[PDB]
């Protein structure tokens, strides 16, 4: 029906290959069928914009088939709106500033402390993964090590949400959720008590006030903070520091002027996105110009196919934090489901990188050890590096 393509599981030492591959595909056809994802990938900007706006035709009901069933992302319409308002409260600008001052700045200093006393470290495992894990730890009131133990299971959960037609991926996702249910239940039970003094405690109290604090709803709060708050945020941090390490003159500008960090992060989401976009379910036969999609089909909206559009972003292969306006991020989705955690993720990248750059004026990539980039790095559902080895001192 649509041309066949292999857009995702392709390794390269070039961080731009992923973005370039999606743009080139979009130039050849508006929709491709990906041989690994097993579903159509929409690449054309106008079609993606139509799809994000029309939730009656492009739903998230495919999440009712997997481990997110019962959670926010699987909800539609008014049910979705009501729970979305609860989540929104916890990610308002002032709430985020409060997390920055109370939790994220001190944690970032502690994570950077642990890198001291070593000539070289891997910023992927030792920084990019560590910081978001410890922030979620703080939100749960549980030791970050307990989350560290779930890494394989977390990635197994996510792989089956994306490759949802692959029986091995779906089975491993459901099994991994089963194998994490004890920890999730323990966290919910403790922070459901009147003695809770954690942010998760506050979220569960708000659900209780709305008579929404079912067993399933409370487990799904915890699940969403793990999958988005820990794992997915790690790769944004990783890709931003890679972009700076790969462009030493820009890294030096940003250490001398930390007010440039928001720009470095936004341009990094364009230049080296950690995500392609979203999944949607076609709810009724629909025509997109001369393209036809059948009711029941699950699709990917690959919003990042526009990142390397040279009419929009001249010299798109250049990491340029001076672009104006800054590029609109495509990694958080769109429409009514646009990532509710995005303010926290953006703030963690800024505060974490600020602490790292201030602490290590000599920071530089290990010249000899080039990272390899792929969608699916380390069995994740992210486009990112396999390692970020650095030298910390001159
Ligand atoms: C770089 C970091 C992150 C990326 C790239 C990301 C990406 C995404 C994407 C693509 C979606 C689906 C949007 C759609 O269907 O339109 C999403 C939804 C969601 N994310 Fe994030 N996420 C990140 C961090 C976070 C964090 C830190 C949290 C929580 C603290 C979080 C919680 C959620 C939730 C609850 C939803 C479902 C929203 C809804 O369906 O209304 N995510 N995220
Ligand atoms: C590939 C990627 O990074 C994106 C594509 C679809 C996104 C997900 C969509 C659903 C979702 C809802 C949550 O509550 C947590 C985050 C998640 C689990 C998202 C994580 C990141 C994902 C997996």
């Amino acid at each position: 029906d649509f041309p066949l393509a292999n857009l995702f599981f392709v390794p390269s030492e070039d961080a731009t290959a992923f973005g370039r591959r999606l743009r080139a595909a979009a130039q050849q056809a508006p929709i491709v069928f990906d041989t690994a994802f097993g579903m159509p990938i929409l690449l054309r900007k106008s079609h993606i914009t139509t799809a994000y706006r029309d939730t009656a035709t492009f739903s998230t009901r495919m999440f009712q088939a997997g481990i997110l069933n019962g959670g926010l992302a699987a909800m539609q319409g008014d049910e979705h709106a009501r729970m979305r308002r609860v989540y929104n409260m916890f990610f308002l600008p002032r709430a985020v500033s409060q997390y920055e001052e109370r939790f994220v700045r001190p944690i970032s200093e502690q994570v950077v402390d642990r890198l001291a006393g070593k000539p070289r470290v891997d910023l992927l495992e030792d920084f990019a993964m560590e910081l978001p894990r410890r922030v979620i730890g703080e939100l749960f009131g549980f030791p970050a090590e307990k989350l560290h133990e779930t890494d394989e299971r977390v990635r197994a959960m996510l792989r089956g949400l994306v490759r949802m037609h692959d029986p091995a991926a779906v089975a491993e996702s459901q099994r991994a959720y089963g194998e994490t249910l004890g920890l999730i239940t323990e966290v919910v039970e403790r922070e459901s008590r009147d003695t809770s003094d954690t942010l998760l405690g506050e979220i569960l109290r708000t659900l209780k006030a709305e008579h929404m604090d079912t067993i399933e709803a409370s487990r799904q709060i915890v699940l969403s903070l793990i999958l988005g708050g820990y794992e997915t945020t790690s790769w944004l941090v990783a890709n931003t520091i890679h972009a700076l390490l790969a462009h030493p003159d820009t890294l030096a500008r940003v250490r001398q002027d930390p007010s440039l960090l928001p720009a470095a992060i936004e341009e990094g989401m364009r230049w080296c996105p950690s995500n392609f976009g979203v999944l949607r379910m076609v709810e009724r036969d629909v025509r997109l110009d001369d393209q036809a999609l059948s009711a029941g089909t699950v699709v990917c909206l690959a919003g990042i196919a526009g990142n390397y559009d040279e009419t929009a972003y001249p010299s798109p292969e250049v990491y340029d934090i001076d672009r104006k306006p800054l590029p609109a991020a495509n990694v958080f989705g769109g429409g009514a489901h646009f990532c509710v955690g995005a303010p926290l993720a953006r703030m963690e990248a800024r505060v974490g990188l600020q602490a790292l750059l201030a602490r290590f004026p000599g920071l530089r990539a290990v010249p000899e050890e080039r990272p390899s980039f792929m969608y699916g790095a380390k069995d994740s559902v992210a486009h990112g590096p396999d390692k970020l080895p650095v030298l910390l001192h001159h």
